[PDB]
């Protein structure tokens, strides 16, 4: 499908193993299921990115090619993706 790929900070990156990670996702996969896809990658990261109701913990900075995006928003092949801890 559509590669691209997260850069992960602080402890996120610690859980993944890894500051970068690369995801293939589906042509009109969202934020949301290219998240859902680096989880699915390394789902230790699950309990640090969402709470048990499935939401997105508050703060949690989420980031489309250097401008915060809502995981509703498209992706697209090359995208470079980033997920900052709360400040
Ligand atoms: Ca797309
Ligand atoms: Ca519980
Ligand atoms: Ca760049």
């Amino acid at each position: 499908g559509a590669h691209m790929e997260w850069k992960l900070f602080a402890d996120l990156a610690e859980v993944a193993g890894s500051r970068t990670v690369r995801v293939d996702v589906d042509g009109d996969a969202t934020v949301g299921d290219a998240l859902d896809a680096l989880v699915g990658a390394h789902p230790a990261l699950e309990s640090r990115v969402f709470g048990d109701d499935g939401e997105l913990y508050d703060h949690i900075n989420v980031l489309r090619n250097g401008e915060a995006a809502a995981l509703g928003e498209a992706t697209a092949a090359g995208d470079e993706l980033a997920l900052f801890p709360p400040v």
